[PDB]
């Protein structure tokens, strides 16, 4: 039919039809997705050239246009809604048409399908770009952001190694701990988060390229996949990219995204705990716990709120990803654009809020040392450290009398006239010292 | 060009000011800000508040008119690009509240009127009762003015097909296996009811979705606001918008300590997403083929035909389900006098409303309306199914009925032709008695 | 062990049930008492109607009704061994009920055919979802709503008792202007009251029964009015007026959207309960290192290592129940979306989850009301002291001494740990623009909470 | 019919025959919520842990040898399943699992008393322990054992059944399906190789979570600090557990505070199970669709009758349950505070159920569905040979327009592409039979 296309638009007919067919969310591909589609087209053009299937002049043109796209020079040339044909074929064609128009600016005539989509199908390209984008997000961005947060938490764990305070279990007063020990716990949660992301990489980095329409590789060179992956690894430095173990699994399912989402969700769960504890420690200053002071951006914990909200989003996104993941049929899972949107957003949210959390909250925390000490000196104590001085039986009697008369262990020892040759006052304070009780 | 404020650097053509710019620098998290409906509702709210402060003599009429004019521009969508703050901001949404106050002041300034963002545009209000008020305004309007009419359009399209296909007999399917006859019209009457029930579900949540916190100020007590600020602002909002569903909260503390009304409404959207998944799935399966699939109907071409709108629908449904999980999560985790997950909740609920509205109209117009049934083929299959030999039992015994069914399937013939081919027509069974027993439309029991 | 297939001797079920037992050894958990009861109610009403329409012999119908009444009464809850994770229509549990009823009638000398007699006018597809919705409707009206009303009433009572118990508000977990403990609990009460409203609003669709639609929704091989007749009997016998024939017989079998809808209501209540329970254990936190606003009744020892430590175990039970309801809700929506054509085949899993959510919420709400809320005591003097020392209450001084001096009062009081009243005095601001009488009027914290 | 018992809170009436005591009975009355208690595997883990603890306490000279022996013997009876009816406490108990810990202590004491040995539930049976490190330890022992000894071998059985079908059906060519629409040829073998990979990847996912799932909190006592335990109590107890269970995946926690303030390892493991549920949903759905009919469906295969696809229905319902449980687990996981996460019994219920359901349904799926599948081989090939999707390799010979006409006529007349090309008289000018049979070899097209 007749198709009206904007003057300064590098996309063509089929992209414009897709724009008209899916006015649903008003939001299109992110920069990372666009970049990954550009990287893939350049790599495909390179391999088609190396195999003598594509004329060198045409290949050079594609590679040049693809490089512009991957460098972010055309992020306004991808107007198709996220909620499109579930294979992502519309965005694939979007990329083919934009490259064709760019090449035409350089006096080379490309056919979007026959040249720019050579050896590819409408079904193995978009999930490939999706996993490229997800792997890049995991390796180049999320993991270093998490490492930064870990290092900030670990720094406080060391700095506060002897800042004694009261433990809390069930929200109730418990035996002493140090602020440093608590932050050593938070740091380990983030460290384990990094371990979780790393563990999913062998399957997250699997690319479907080469499988063409249904996974068989019909109408592609037998080694298209492995050659394209090699160019991608060389150009991105992403050694985690690899050919799929099974070309049918790689298109019929998107289980790699579901798996990876689970790692992000676990991280969201840890971050909720860490953020929650931190805003509670900062609460008050009169009606709260008043354990620490957060940097001001009466200070509201705005970054913990940002963190806990991001975590909520990752959990919602995770549910959406799994839902689409389960609902593939036969040779193709047709939930890819929705799954891509959600997994890449979860990566982006976690990355950016972890860095903000680290730099503008954690690094600048100040402990209220004297208040914390007074809290520790209000914790329950135990009789065990008195055994080698008064014996198991007298200790047991002290514990019973303390419980009965609702007095501290220390005062009960004094009231029972136990301060003598077997136990001086100094010896009592040493054995019951709250920092020693924390076993730091 | 960038103008300077105090020190913070603000874009020249930006109508926001220093507090918004600081929020921009503090939350570079998603790169996504408030949606159009939330911005519109913030405008609506600020205008109504100014009207009431003017009515109560608390704000100069010249200042009030400036806010009202500015706010109207915002509510009309003229300033959507003036709200740069990330969704993932302070959990009260105070940053976006100040964004609105600042943009209104800057709009007024161009008209020669000076407004203090806090002292004037935020008069009688707090950082805590305004943003969720705007959220519930935006959600109520999305439910009443957009989603319900969209759903009604879908219902009517499905109902129209159910009528057109009233006598289009086909094989029923249970457990995906062949079963006794139904009509395509009956199936589509079921789809229509699912959507109709969806509308009932949305309507049922409105008494609580429409509750507004405005007037409760910082903690719910209404301290530093007129005692009747809430009912006055709501009456102005209703008067201006026609949204009679908007109401003052039943309890002012519940309305700020929790966002339970959004959790409730999301559940209604989630159920609709569940209904749409079933409908969309059946339709793309019915259209599967053209050779190795079910080949019951043909879908209209768009991009044989891929079912691209059922894929759009089932992907939207997945998103609504994910959004629903995030909303419940934020909803459960308020503390004492304030739930601090509102911007995240607003984002997700308003998007869910939008996606369902837009994809339902698309589904109705560009998929449902142009569906075409393979009528003769559907009847042929129904008339050849082993599932329909049971009315033959009283005439020929279930053992011979079984032989008929097995031979019909093997030779790919109707049950009728098989009965005839096996020489069963006689005094035990006339051809007219056979056609009565095997009347597959009558078996469907269409009203 | 009798033989038919080896079947336990004291088993009232027969061969088809025993086959299902051997086919689905998956969870080791079978139907609940409420589902069993509902299957009993339905079979008895069906025989009643079949008899009335002259389709079933009176002696046979009487034997079904008598046997089905024993099942509904809970006398045979050990005769339903089939796993929850069975054929997705629930046909196996339907046959279970048919077989057990036939065996009961056999003890009385009457021979019933499980299919031809007990399952007359019914199919293996409209029975189990009918029983599920009967069970879910009963759980909503007879058990959950009264239990929520009991918790509502306990919260409302506390709100009344604590109407003048002033304290500092908390927003973002930071100090805020005064509220009363009573206002907060009126807020919790409203959340529970709204929860009841949410359950009530789903009942028009939760109560829809598929019975009469037979195999595919068409009503083939059943009387045309079978559905309305069975429902009439059920409503008369159970008093459950919310039970009704489905608006659309195809929707009622192709989907279980009413269950998804109802779970949404339950999920929302779980969300409310989470907020309420969290606030309450935080309010009782400490007693020396926490908020120490209230004291929860002691229910059991908390720690071996810490002998006097008593933990908020009911709020912990409530919040864990809430997590379960949210999990169950996701399972129900998952099952609900994935029907195909004429039948949703996730009914037993959806039934398990919705009925569990009803049960857990019902039971934990009553325990929460009786063993926690009713016995709460407020630390009134503690709460009032913090309120009277709060920087947040200096605002009403503005019109007398100016906001800059009020800010100074707040800073000094906060630093010298004094009340706002005493700090105003210690700065010598009581003169001819401000009496001690006017000061106490302006710093009346209860009046600042504006309690009605 | 009762006897009097007591704790630090006062006196409590207990059923006369019951092996539990006061604190258990308080919890019986405090939490009548679900009506369901700990599972066999949980009780076993608690028994194993208590025995190991008594062994270490005896080794370190902290507990009298005659007392340790009485504990170890009692704990063995519990771990073997002789006293499961003595664990009446609801899943929905105190969030630390305090009550079930005391349950185990009390029952061990009452058992030993029958042997003439007097044990204090707290002082002897709970020596060097607290609830806060024992109940999550038992929970992670149960989950680790469920992963290693049960789930992975069940998945390997399912993988092997799917891989056997992939081998058997290696040349069973059929029409591909994308968007539910006919596509270029594949084989049943290839589809099933895809299913096998999903389950193989599932095993990889479970194995990848084990370094953290296997972490045990034991030794951290009340708040993570180890107060009131020997400094090496944890490593010693873990060594005993590893020796007695053969589970090398059991290990001390990398950080003692993380191990009690959080249950992130359970959230992580649930993610793997959830992913498996997602894979199983795809496989089960495909298989019931392939078996659909016998007239109006796809009718690609026939499922064994045990014909409704009842095992795929059991599989997809189990999947839904696992996804549901997964949401409950993450919810509890996120909501710890300071030194302790208090959602452990609920998280344990859900993670352990998810392990159990996937284990049992995978073995059933493998044995009683996958193994007995039969393919309609000739019919599949005939459809593949008759599909408009395979006319494309004729384009260069007969042209686009004629290829479309061939496709349309073949469908309308229900004939193969090969026969339609012949019938339209295209052999001779356009191409030979040899060329036709080469271009339309659907098996070669499937690249198999
Ligand atoms: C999706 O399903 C189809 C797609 C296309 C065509 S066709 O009309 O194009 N066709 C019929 C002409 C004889 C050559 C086979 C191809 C037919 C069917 N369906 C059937 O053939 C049903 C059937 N009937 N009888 C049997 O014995 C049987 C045995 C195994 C599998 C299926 C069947
Ligand atoms: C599930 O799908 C089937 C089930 C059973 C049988 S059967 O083998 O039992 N059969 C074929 C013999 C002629 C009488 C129809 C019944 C066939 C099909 N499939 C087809 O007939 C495919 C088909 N082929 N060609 C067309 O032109 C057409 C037009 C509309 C719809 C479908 C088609
Ligand atoms: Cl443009
Ligand atoms: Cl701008
Ligand atoms: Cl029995
Ligand atoms: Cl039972
Ligand atoms: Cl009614």
């Amino acid at each position: 039919g007749e198709v009206r296309v904007p003057a300064k638009a590098l996309w063509r007919a089929q992209t414009q039809r897709a724009v008209e067919n899916f006015p649903i969310s008003g939001r299109g591909l992110e920069r990372t997705q666009i970049r990954a589609l550009g990287l893939l087209k350049g790599a495909c053009a390179q391999v088609n050239s190396d195999l003598g299937l594509l004329a060198p002049e045409k290949a050079d043109a594609i590679i040049a246009a693809a490089a512009e796209i991957a460098d972010g020079q055309h992020d306004d040339q991808f107007p198709i809604d996220v909620f499109q044909t579930g294979s992502g074929t519309s965005s694939n064609m979007n990329t083919n048409e934009v490259i064709a128009s760019i090449a035409a600016k350089g006096g080379v005539t490309l056919h979007p399908n026959d040249d720019v989509n050579m050896s590819q199908s409408s079904n193995d390209t978009f999930p490939t770009a999706t996993h490229i984008a997800a792997t890049e997000a995991a390796v180049a961005h999320l993991i270093p952001a998490l490492q930064q947060l870990h290092d900030a938490l670990a720094a406080k764990a060391l700095d506060w190694h002897t800042v004694v305070k009261s433990g809390r279990t069930h929200l109730m007063d418990a035996v002493p701990v140090t602020l440093g020990q608590e932050f050593s716990g938070y740091a380990r949660q983030i460290e384990a988060g990094i371990e979780r992301v790393r563990a999913c990489l062998p399957r997250l980095g699997e690319l479907a390229i080469g499988g063409t329409a249904v996974g068989t590789g019909l109408n592609a060179p037998d080694d298209f996949g492995v050659r394209v992956v090699a160019v991608l690894v060389a150009q991105t430095g992403l050694s985690e990219l690899r050919t799929a173990a099974n070309s049918f699994e790689a298109q019929a399912a998107r289980d790699g995204l579901v798996e990876a989402s689970g790692a992000l969700r676990t991280i969201a769960v840890s971050l909720t705990k860490i953020a929650n504890d931190i805003r509670w420690m900062g609460s008050g200053p009169l009606t709260g716990l008043a354990e620490i002071q957060l940097p001001d951006l009466k200070v509201n914990p705005v970054l913990p709120e940002a963190v806990t909200q991001v975590a909520a989003q990752v959990i919602g996104n995770d549910a959406a990803i799994a839902w689409g993941g389960a609902n593939g049929a036969f040779e193709l899972n047709v939930y890819i654009p929705m799954m891509a949107r959600n997994i890449l957003e979860s990566f982006k949210l976690l990355t950016n809020v972890s860095r903000l959390f680290a730099q503008r909250c954690i690094a600048g925390l100040t402990a209220n040392v004297e208040h914390l000490r007074r809290l520790a000196e209000s914790s329950p104590s135990i009789v065990t450290p008195l055994n080698s001085a008064i014996g198991y039986e007298e200790a047991a009697a002290v514990a019973k009398q303390a419980l009965k008369e609702r007095k501290t262990i220390r005062q009960t020892v004094i009231d029972r006239g136990l301060i003598g040759d077997r136990l001086s006052i100094e010896d009592l304070d040493r054995r019951l010292d709250v920092l020693a009780m924390a076993k730091a």
